[PDB]
């Protein structure tokens, strides 16, 4: 009842987070914090509408900030919490900062199809050539716009294609087209690194994290940063959060090139501070793995918090329709 109370998604993500930046940055201050769990910020939303608030700092996508704060879930966080010339434009807002760039991208099953696997979001799509058990997130981002790029439209024109009504119900036909392919709607990373694990999938639309640790853990899976989206995770402060002020020291504490250096020692992901490269000095190979390598993002797509700014509510009932087909 003490102790600030930050949460996020589990599994190699959060132990990544806990190991590199809130045990350090909480030492350093000489605080102590009890970690939480939760897979959507509407999870946050519910503690804020119940008057009953016990999370302070949470761990939430860049384009679930825009909803988040329209719906009063979030903490205006303080001016100069950082620089915002240390991060990637628009990776730090009013609400919310930036801890790591991610990829949401294809991962595909070496046992079922070896090294001729789905390499674009047409090939995900493709029952017919690539046969077999796909696994798709049961939330919406990131899903959506890969039936669309699987209809053909291209990378940069993604969210151009989503704008119209008649787009986003070509995008959601074509996922129901692919439901009954669909073995799995994956609910955590963790899940879905356990489900790539045991080879209970033939192909898989998850994080590049979740996968690379699968893999290092012996699962026989490959992957493409091909048709991936490039994704921005970060923290915000629940709106009433029981220890605000400790809270805003602590997420500043933490968000420092010292602390961000380490944040993919083990754990597959990219660093939101541009600071912590110079100080880490990554190798070529530790690059490559990364969500925000140049290479790699010169075949992903950025995830757009507009377009979910506006119609996730939209892409939260006709997704969950698509599901609930099964
Ligand atoms: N930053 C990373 O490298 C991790 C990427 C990825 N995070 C996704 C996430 O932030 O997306 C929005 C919410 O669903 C969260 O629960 C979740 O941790 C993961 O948990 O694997
Ligand atoms: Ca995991
Ligand atoms: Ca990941």
């Amino acid at each position: 009842h003490m102790d600030v109370v930050i949460a996020s998604s589990g599994g190699g993500w959060q132990e990544a987070q806990d190991k590199a930046l809130w045990a350090p940055a909480a030492k350093a201050l000489n605080i102590t914090y009890t970690q939480d769990t939760f897979q959507n910020w509407a999870e946050a939303r519910a503690q804020v509408e119940s008057g009953s608030v016990t999370w302070d700092i949470i761990q939430i996508g860049i384009a679930d900030e825009p909803q988040a704060k329209a719906a009063g879930v979030l903490e205006k966080l303080d001016p100069d919490i950082v620089n915002k010339a240390d991060f990637p434009p628009g990776s730090v807002t009013d609400s919310f900062v930036a801890n790591s760039n991610y990829s949401t991208l294809i991962a595909w099953n070496k046992k079922t199809y070896g090294d001729n696997g789905p390499k674009s979001m047409a090939d995900f799509f493709d029952v017919k050539k690539f046969p077999g058990k796909r696994a798709l997130w049961n939330q919406p981002i990131g899903m959506i716009e890969a039936a669309a790029l699987a209809l053909g439209t291209p990378r940069d024109k993604v969210y151009e294609f989503l704008s119209t009504e008649e787009g986003r119900k070509a995008a959601i036909a074509k996922l129901t087209e692919l439901a009954p392919s669909v073995s799995v709607w994956w609910e955590s990373g963790a899940q879905a690194a356990q489900l790539i694990k045991d080879g209970e999938v033939d192909m898989i639309i998850t994080w590049g994290g979740r996968v690379q640790g699968a893999i290092n853990d012996g699962a026989n899976f490959a992957y493409t940063f091909n048709d991936a989206q490039l994704g921005t995770d970060g923290y915000a402060i629940v709106k009433g959060a029981p220890h605000r002020d400790a809270a805003m020291r602590f997420l500043k504490e933490m968000s420092k090139a010292e602390y961000q250096k380490d944040l993919p020692n083990s754990f597959a992901t990219a660093p939101a501070n541009m600071k912590a490269y110079d100080l880490a000095k990554y190798t070529p190979e530790k690059m490559a793995t990364m969500a925000s390598a140049p290479e790699n993002v010169a075949v992903q797509y950025s995830v757009d918090p507009n377009f979910w700014a506006k119609h996730a509510k939209w892409a939260s009932e006709a997704y969950d329709n698509v599901r609930l087909s099964r």
